[PDB]
């Protein structure tokens, strides 16, 4: 069991609103971690226990190359500590801020990753639940690097659980059968996927508007429209992603899965096995 100890801390990589993340290096091995921090006292308070207990368990189950890896955890007097794989460059949404609009290859590059990446977490039948921009981080090599699993679900294989009755997720990327039915599936992951695809190409994700109440009144309405030149292979996937029926979606069970959607036009020029090994189109 490692202690804190065990490590020198450097610059802060970010804050949350219950946790801080620090760049770190395990003095024994050189290595270097992100770990994520969390105050006992805060998370009592607070009703945040479920959500850690939650993050540990579902990030302990991950073991592919497209997800943030949990390497460790310890404890002290005052804080929880979450050893985490270091994403060295970032959160994707940082790049589609500056850039505005990512050409085709680069949108189909890492939307090729994140169908992959959702293809493994489906199969473990587990739900994300709050993708998004925000929460892909990506790794030294241009990688994805997908994080935040405090608000992810594991489906109970025991029960052939489908659906989950936690509201979670973000106004812009959340699922209409969450907002009308209040529960969310795999296929909800899907609805997200869809609103990223066209972010990358629009700058803005499609349902838009100041605040999150108005943002619900778009979703479940299905209230958008795609700007000019949206690459036509690209808009094709989009729309068979955002479907209000979420046993519609392109990638869903009811559609028979990931195969049909890898097989997409789209990404006909993709090699799906050892995606993770290629060398990913810059940015920038
Ligand atoms: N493994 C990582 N590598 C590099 N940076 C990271 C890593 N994990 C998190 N970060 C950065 O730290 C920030 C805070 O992450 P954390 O999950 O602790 O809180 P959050 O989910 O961003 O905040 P909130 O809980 O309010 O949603 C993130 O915005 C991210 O940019
Ligand atoms: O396996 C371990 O190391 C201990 C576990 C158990 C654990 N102890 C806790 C104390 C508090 Cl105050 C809150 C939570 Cl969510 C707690 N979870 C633990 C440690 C660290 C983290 Cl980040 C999560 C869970
Ligand atoms: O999507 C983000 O959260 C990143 C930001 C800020 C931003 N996000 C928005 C989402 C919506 Cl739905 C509407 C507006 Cl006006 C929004 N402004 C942003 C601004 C400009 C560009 Cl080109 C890309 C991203
Ligand atoms: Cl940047
Ligand atoms: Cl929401
Ligand atoms: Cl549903
Ligand atoms: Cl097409
Ligand atoms: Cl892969
Ligand atoms: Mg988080």
């Amino acid at each position: 069991k490692k202690r804190p100890e065990d490590f020198k801390f450097g610059k802060i990589l970010g804050e949350g609103s219950f946790s801080t993340v620090v760049l770190a290096r395990e003095l024994a091995t050189s290595r270097e971690y992100a770990i994520k921090i969390l105050e006992k006292r805060h998370i009592i308070k607070e009703n945040k226990v479920p959500y850690v207990t939650r993050e540990r368990d579902v990030m302990s189950r991950l073991d592919h190359p497209f997800f943030v890896k949990l390497y460790f955890t310890f404890q002290d007097d005052e804080k929880l500590y979450f050893g985490l794989s270091y994403a060295k460059n970032g959160e994707l949404l940082k790049y589609i801020r500056k850039i505005g609009s990512f050409d085709e290859t680069c949108t189909r590059f890492y939307t090729a990753e994140i169908v992959s990446a959702l293809e493994y977490l489906h199969g473990k039948g587990i739900i994300h639940r709050d993708l998004k921009p925000e929460n892909i981080l990506l790794n030294e090599d241009m990688h994805i690097q997908i994080t935040d699993f405090g608000t992810a679900k594991v489906l109970s294989p025991e029960s052939k659980q489908a659906r989950a009755n936690s509201f979670v997720g973000t106004a812009q990327y959340v699922s209409p059968e969450l907002l009308t039915e209040k529960s969310a599936c795999k296929s909800s992951d899907l609805w997200a996927l869809g609103c990223i695809i066209y972010q990358l190409v629009a700058g803005l994700p499609p349902f838009r508007a100041g605040n999150e109440g108005l943002i619900f009144a778009k979703i479940i309405k299905l209230e958008y429209d795609f700007p000019e030149k949206f690459f036509p292979k690209a808009r094709d996937l989009v729309e068979k992603l955002l479907v209000l029926d979420a046993t519609k979606r392109l990638g869903c069970e009811e559609m028979e899965g990931y195969g049909p959607l890898k097989a997409h036009p789209f990404f006909e020029s993709v090699t799906w096995e050892n995606l993770h090994q290629q060398t990913p189109p810059k940015l920038t």
